[PDB]
């Protein structure tokens, strides 16, 4: 009968071979194992085979993915499997959903949300200097904030509008930063950057006033006590700052 271990499983999933997964469910069941058990995770990083599949796509797809999710379900393990956190040198708490967004894979973003992905999982920055040296790309930790900061308006739409589990526009990360605070973080002052950050900022403000008319999104304050306007001024984000200021004169006029 058919044995699985970690290098067997990771070789199958990195090749993206659904057929090699035959007998895996039965094996897990008869041996009373799960895909989240340490022997099926990469000891160095915490990665299960799902991040592995999602990092080894062939024409945007890895057909082990649907089969892994179903196996996890049938082993009473689906939420845990989907949300198993991993780490590298830049972030801890990263999940499959973060990867699917970063890789720009809307189809896998949907699949994973549909099957119970944590839409608010935080990819928290790691640091090695006495004071945080900023070696990680800061995008506001959260799945929605990543989609905004990587200019993926369709994923931003899906995440906030889908019929299964919606990411909250008002959500704040470990720094108390909302999506608008994170868009100020990634703002450099180059013109194409000012272009999209500004468009995405304005898109999300409207979206929020539509869904949550009782809330001003740019009023919500991080743990420095700063709005996105004031954070923009403290950190020299001229472009986003002037845009916001210019919008307020318009909306007061």
């Amino acid at each position: 009968m058919k044995v699985f271990n970690r290098p067997i499983l990771f070789d199958i999933v990195s090749r993206g071979s659904p057929d090699g997964l035959e007998g895996l469910l039965s094996f897990l069941l008869t041996h009373k194992k799960r895909l989240t058990d340490e022997e099926f995770r990469e000891p160095s990083t915490g990665k299960t085979c799902l991040p592995k599949a999602l990092l080894n796509l062939s024409a945007g797809r890895n057909d082990t993915i649907p089969i892994l999710l179903d196996i996890a379900e049938k082993t009473g393990n689906m939420r845990e499997f989907i949300n198993s956190p991993f780490r590298d040198v830049y972030y801890r708490g990263q999940t499959a959903l973060h990867i699917a967004i970063e890789r720009r894979c809307k189809h896998y973003v949907e699949l994973l949300v549909e099957k119970g992905a944590d839409v608010h999982a935080q990819a928290r920055g790691r640091f090695f200097q006495p004071k945080d040296e900023g070696g990680y790309f800061y995008f506001g930790e959260l799945p929605l904030s990543l989609a905004a900061c990587t200019n993926q308006p369709h994923i931003v739409h899906y995440l906030t509008e889908n019929g299964h589990k919606q990411a909250d526009l008002r959500r704040q990360d470990s720094r108390g930063n909302t999506v608008l605070h994170a868009l100020v973080a990634i703002a450099d002052n180059t013109r194409e950057n000012t272009k999209f950050v500004t468009k995405m900022y304005d898109l999300l403000l409207i979206k929020c006033a539509k869904l949550f008319p009782d809330t001003n999104l740019e009023a919500l304050l991080n743990n420095d006590g700063l709005s996105p306007l004031m954070m923009a001024a403290k950190t020299g984000k001229i472009g986003i700052f002037q845009h916001i200021i210019r919008r307020e004169i318009a909306d007061a006029a």
